[PDB]
């Protein structure tokens, strides 16, 4: 059972701007997703400070980067707080409508796409490099769900029958044909060192056979 939803008009317009604007500095997508993972890990850590059972779904707080050249996917896994079904539908837990408004005033005033994370909609920078994004997520208070969108104005949500996750979020980037540099070990290492040196969780770059 798959539910199909329309993006709010303002979010559809943000996505088309990210997809259509000429902008060479695409590597910031990884910084933005790692920062989102760090924020989610901070949230479950804070909740666990007064309720240790919040970590019964997994004590380890980490971020994994998993490239797969055969599937042409880059997967970013964290064991943060995750999102409920309602969170997924409501723009993956963001205030994306007001964030898009502020972001787009900034660009018309001199900002560039790399400051997208200052407006709370950094997730959508994934479409700088991905033709399709799948988000698998599990929050302590809900079941495991899969969100998916190839932009074009709609997203789907379904119960996930795949490998159970325990708790956290997995962002699967189905990369564009000309963006496969983000599957190469040395390129990912360079980006992580450049933009994510002060993330307070272990970031593990998986290698391939
Ligand atoms: C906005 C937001 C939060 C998270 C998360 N829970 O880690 C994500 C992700 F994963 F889709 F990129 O986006």
């Amino acid at each position: 059972e798959v539910e199909t939803f329309a993006f709010q008009a303002e979010i559809a317009q943000l996505m088309s701007l990210i997809i259509n604007t000429f902008y060479s500095n695409k590597e910031i997508f990884l910084r933005e997703l790692i920062s989102n993972s760090s924020d989610a890990l901070d949230k479950i850590r804070y909740e666990s400070l007064t309720d240790p059972s919040k970590l019964d779904s997994g004590k380890e707080l980490h971020i994994n980067l998993i490239p797969n050249k055969q599937d042409r996917t880059l997967t970013i896994v964290d064991t943060g707080i995750g999102m409920t079904k309602a969170d997924l539908i409501n723009n993956l837990g963001t205030i994306a409508k007001s964030g898009t408004k502020a972001f787009m005033e900034a660009l018309q005033a001199g900002a560039d796409i790399s400051m997208i994370g200052q407006f709370g909609v950094g997730f959508y920078s994934a479409y700088l490099v991905a033709e399709k994004v799948t988000v698998i997520t599990k929050h302590n208070d809900d079941e495991q769900y899969a969100w998916e969108s190839s932009a074009g104005g709609s997203f789907t949500v379904r119960t996930d029958t795949g490998e159970p996750m325990g708790r956290g979020t997995k962002v699967i980037l189905h990369l564009k044909e000309d963006q496969t540099e983000y599957l190469e070990e040395r390129r990912i290492k360079e980006i992580v060192k450049k933009h994510s040196q002060f993330i307070g969780y272990p970031i593990t770059l998986f290698v391939e056979k």
